[PDB]
């Protein structure tokens, strides 16, 4: 059996109209079980363009494709939404507040439409730690810049925390997914999250810095000593609000350096986007076997 | 005075990649794109940032093609006509931050002098009418402290959020001269989320009440708060620690003590998405009269 995707937040019923603003939808002009009543796979990531990407490739895999892919989110230019069969991809932006006004508003768009089974997968980039350009991180764990497994949050003036875990079933599904593709290297270790990409990741090429090269070396091999292969933006609030309303989640993220051996993203942009398919070619290949059951 | 970093080691450097912006040193040719930047202006939205550089066109008489320099990325737009640069950032403060580091570095780089940093946005008010703009006397952060909060290296570091008081009160005065809609000077804080953060009821989560967001609403007001966004304190840090003369210009799309949901016909929205421009557009018009 598949559950119904539940909120954590009772007025929502309450509500004569819902309007979700940064969607430009609303449950007065849209028929939300009627568009969205068969999604089972809701697939998010920071770029529009690659997220419509996805929805192409996942729609030749499939046997839909052809045709056109309508941007749903027309009439908003914050974030793109597409969909094929039980397949929705939407675009988040980049940073933690960005991909949760994303996650409030797809999360009530999902119970709205009476979804169930639902699986929510996070396909992103990052920056590697002691592993070779290209490589695949499954997070286990989605954790802090002091590596704690825990998201904080402001809730009226107060300090909330929230656990960061992953559904351990799921990661080890997606490992053995990138096994039988064979294309790229996949490992599962922790995620850590961060709230700026420079002076937050110990970057030495920001508009600020008061830091050595030593100090980011000292800083990323007790990161790495700690479980943590790759640095991103999103991880932690994906997890935690996934968990908060008992949704399976999973974050997949391609690695487009090794920040031991640098800052800045210097590859080819012909490599830079032949790394960015893989994420979406082992998702892809996920959900072709869910569907083949 | 011109643009300065507070990092040594980009001096150093064979070629500044600003991967973001899809812009590299190696790759584009800084001075002459931006040497003669004097007004740079940021804002969530590329569609509104554009609309805004097309405005700004007509009224400094150069209206008509507005070629997007960062074609090549989507992360953010770019747009420029004469000594204006128009800019998007996206939501939240990570979005801005990126958008800053690589904004700040392309600045220096042009080697551009005397500029201003204006970001043109939208917010949630505290007892003001739907479409009143607030400049921002100073940021504050979600206990209403005047603190910006980073983790660097493992350790938390704040700075200061003040913004440059002769320029509030600059652009208070070429809001009078418009005469067209209520602009108050306030305080405005800024928050890492748009629902729960913000004290909202109508998220995927909440376990609070109308009562409970009414009197942290009403606290807020009682310091001196008058709207609510997300961008406001990394902006203000940023611009101070590298000491430039930055503002925050941003309409109220909502009275945030009379509802949570934005419900206003798409017509009246457009309307006051364009007053912050209206009101930028003025200081730049005098600043080149003068
Ligand atoms: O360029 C930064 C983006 O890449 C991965 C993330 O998590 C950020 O959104
Ligand atoms: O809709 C939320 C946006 O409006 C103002 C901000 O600061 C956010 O980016
Ligand atoms: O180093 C990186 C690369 C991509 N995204 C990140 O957040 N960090
Ligand atoms: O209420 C609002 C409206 C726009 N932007 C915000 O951050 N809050």
């Amino acid at each position: 059996h598949n559950d119904l995707v539940q909120l954590c937040n009772p007025h929502i019923a309450a509500m004569k109209e819902d309007i979700l603003y940064h969607f430009s939808l609303s449950t007065s002009t849209h028929d939300f079980p009627a568009m969205f009543g068969d999604v089972k796979f809701v697939c998010v990531g920071g770029s529009p363009s690659r997220m419509k990407a996805f929805i192409k490739y996942v729609a030749m895999e499939l046997g839909f494709a052809h045709a056109d892919y309508p941007n749903i989110c027309e009439g908003t230019d914050r974030y793109a939404m597409f969909k094929v069969g039980p397949v929705l991809s939407v675009s988040h932006g980049m940073g933690v507040p960005s991909i949760a006004i994303m996650l409030h508003e797809l999360i009530k768009l999902l119970y709205h439409a009476h979804c169930s089974g639902v699986t929510l997968i996070r396909i992103g980039t990052s920056g590697g730690i002691g592993l070779e350009p290209g490589s695949v991180v499954i997070t286990r764990q989605a954790v802090d810049p002091c590596f704690k497994p825990e998201f904080e949050q402001i809730v009226l003036g107060k300090r909330e925390v929230r656990n960061t875990d992953l559904d351990e079933q799921l990661v080890q599904e997606l490992a053995r997914c990138s096994a039988e593709l064979g294309e790229f290297p996949t490992v599962v270790g922790n995620t850590m999250c961060t709230l700026d990409f420079y002076e937050g990741q110990g970057r030495l090429d920001g508009a600020l810095c008061s830091y050595t090269e030593k100090d980011k070396q000292d800083y990323l091999r007790a990161a790495y000593a700690a479980g943590i292969r790759n640095i991103e933006m999103e991880a932690s609030v994906f997890a935690a609000m996934c968990n908060a309303c008992g949704l399976r989640a999973a974050v997949v993220c391609v690695t487009l350096l090794n920040r031991l051996e640098g800052d800045q993203i210097s590859s080819p942009h012909d490599v830079l986007a032949e790394y960015q398919q893989r994420p979406q070619r082992l998702v892809g290949q996920f959900i072709k076997k869910r569907l083949m059951q």
